[PDB]
């Protein structure tokens, strides 16, 4: 029975960043109760000042990475406020039945919903808005994001043995198709229903505009950097809704890497370079060897460095010089 | 001595379906003899009306799904008509040596040939034409299916348990490259001869047209969706000749998935996406747990449901509130 | 103390072959010292006769495979002639820290620097130009290789079984991005920095013109062809800097495939084609069984067959007439 169940309430946080969790359980099953309310705003997503109208769940991109531990119930409010124009809704890849959970939890403006589905599949997986007849849209807008099942005794390697990490950070990596006029310049549209028809031809292009970690270019850098210490054991999750990434840290190695995001399966290792099908999220572990800054990208280094798919990680702590040393610095 | 094998005729049928097979070999090692003929003909692929000349195995895009065993011979009779007007061959990625086949299976209209292989490893295969000079011309119209190779004693799990399957479908994705005017209209063409190098400069752009699943846009939808109940046990074969593909079950999951296709290796658990490369089968097992609608798509949701890469299951049985329930239904 | 272990200098030869090493480590960890200089060149890259300005390390694109143990230390002197114009470097994905070795190898043309890395970790590895700010520019121009790091005890199968080749071949696949004008003509520059907004405008596509093995459309057909005898077993090992790939033996198959190219992990059996993301190399091994023509593809088959992405290989030995015949050759 349910009802008899623990209910705990969390409050997320914006990405990068990921709300407080146990890695492993510290009760039983639980339901685990979680809001967010959709938010249509403007977004300035690169330096040139390109504006667009994005899609959110709870004003950022990506959406907020929810946790959770598996064969909990997940419990979702999702508000969508008079002040948005849109129908939205939301479909977990975690979740079972429903188009998982779109079916059932339509939205027009002024409404919410509360959705419940057993967690029953631990891994990182997709969440994003599926609405009828205008699902890339949605999801290309910005409406997705991802949601964590840990095992119940948490991530373990490739023998069996625990993996705890000291830090976790989410990377949404999205997509932009913003419609070009034959100049090439981008177009800007007063309602989204005039909008929706260059929308579409746009991502029939299937070539994106821009290609941006948490939600503009340059938004993982300087003071948004990503930091952590040599030695600390770091988990990063990316996802991508709708269109494959292949993450890199510059510098680094994905030391244990779920490439399609499943703990069920055991974690390849080594990776340089790892595949995250569109629709999935992934994550990779590493401990950090040594300091400095790293670059995470998406390694199309086309992507990365001309459309946005570039974050840094500032590390700190002591150089090691068995691990690499410069034994002539250039010289003429 | 291959003659004092048995040989069975199989009478293969047009997918999603697939011809009646065994999982467990009843039988030792046989001549498993096919026959296929070529067509090629006229197809309207989507909604507007857009209508190519389509060259198929045996009537259909995909081809039909080949089933044998492992260390089975594979004896293949294909008839090119003399109502063709082109060459056409058969090339196997599940057989060895002479570029799978196509070295010995050219055939001009009017012509037929036998070829016989021993299929020595157990997966999903793409078959696909590939005459000199013209290869990806032919695969991109519609010529190309798949071979399941099955291992003598079934499918097994990544604990070595049986995994059996209760029904199972055949997905094949096509990528058409449809020639397009500088307005963006499709253009028509009235030979083979006259079409070609616009198909080359179509194909060229690496943009597909369209992206459908059993050869037209809503394929596998209406009185055409697959079927299944609570409780069954389904696997899905999809192959993709040329592209990249990465399907999904919204609202379900891939149980176990051989997301390159053979079986020799463990399934990859619990996934939400897998990536099939261009050129791969690939084969999910999933066991049914919720009624309903469910949308089968490649989770490029642009290819999805814009170009035409989805298709649903309707689901019987009986609903499940612990693994998916509305707790308040979308209100004001 | 690395001033005590023994040092051996290697001579690199030319894609797509290897230079001689021993499979399972014969010495103690080493210093192995490598010389790279680097070239900027016009190269030809098609049959029409389309000329690129190449940026190559030691003449070739790909660069040469450098090859290593676990554990080894690299030490590369990277030469940058002042008969070049460009500043270059070298970021090496089996090394960690400073970007990959970025940070510490800046050479202007006229100056030579020498880093050192310890190679910790087992598997093939991309190595790639990456000047700051200039970064998918130089890589999609040419400038970049693989490095292979061997377990000390060589390489195992699934089963921990010793797995040996007999010849080795590196492929390198490029993906060009030749500057088109709108008539769809390539066009021609007078200097690098006349080139560069050109350069950025043909890679935001997206689209490559041209995907090539070796360096050119061609280039490891006819007298150039790979080669190999019945029996042989042969690792080859794919590297691709920028794009994912789709490697595929036609005729053959990969016996065992690191599709991401890292040795701790067991292979994938048995496999038709693999995926290897872009900024990773991998490895497939494979025993011919059979004489004749094999083509080596990229699997998307218009990027094979129209942009250039196949090579052949030419197998010497017995037909075996068990695994593949023809029962009846084509016929009216
Ligand atoms: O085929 N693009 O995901
Ligand atoms: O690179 N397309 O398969
Ligand atoms: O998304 N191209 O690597
Ligand atoms: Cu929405
Ligand atoms: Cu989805
Ligand atoms: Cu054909
Ligand atoms: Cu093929
Ligand atoms: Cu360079
Ligand atoms: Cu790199």
């Amino acid at each position: 029975d349910i009802s008899t169940l623990p209910r705990v309430k969390v409050d997320l946080v914006k990405p990068p960043f990921v709300h407080a969790h146990d890695q492993v359980a510290k009760t039983g099953p639980r339901v685990v109760e979680f809001t967010m309310t959709i938010e249509e705003k403007k977004l300035v997503i690169d330096r040139e000042g390109t504006e667009i109208h994005a899609m959110t769940f709870n004003g950022s991109v990506p959406g907020p990475l929810m946790v959770v531990h598996e064969n909990d119930y997940v419990e979702l409010r999702l508000i969508n406020p008079d002040t948005n124009t849109l129908l939205h809704n939301i479909d977990f890849h975690a979740a079972t039945g429903a188009l998982g959970g779109g079916a059932l939890t339509q939205v027009n403006p002024g409404e919410e919903t509360t959705l419940r589905f057993k967690a029953t599949k631990p891994g990182v997986f997709v969440y994003h808005c599926a609405p009828e007849g205008m699902v890339p849209w949605h999801v290309t807008s910005g409406m997705n994001g991802a949601i964590m099942v840990l095992p119940r005794d948490g991530l373990k390697d490739e023998k069996g043995q625990p993996l705890t990490y000291d830090k976790i950070y989410y990377v949404g990596e999205q997509d932009f198709y913003v419609p070009k006029d034959e100049a090439g310049n981008y177009k800007k549209y007063e309602t989204p229903g005039e909008a929706y028809e260059d929308a579409v031809k746009a991502m029939r292009t299937l070539t994106p505009t821009h290609i941006v970690f948490n939600g503009a270019v340059g938004a993982l850098t300087g003071d948004h950097a990503l930091t952590a210490a040599v030695g600390e054991r770091v988990l990063v999750v990316h996802s991508q809704a709708n269109r494959d990434t292949r993450p890199h840290l510059i510098g680094g190695h994905g030391d244990y890497v779920w490439a399609t995001g499943k703990f069920r399966n055991p974690p390849d290792l080594d990776q340089e370079t790892w595949l995250i099908p569109g629709g999935t999220a992934g994550a990779a572990f590493y401990t950090f060897r040594q300091p400095g800054v790293y670059a995470y990208v998406n390694h199309n280094l086309i992507e990365a460095f001309e459309l946005g798919a570039a974050g840094h990680f500032k590390v700190t702590g002591e150089w090691n010089d068995d691990l690499m040393t410069s034994v002539v610095k250039p010289a003429s």
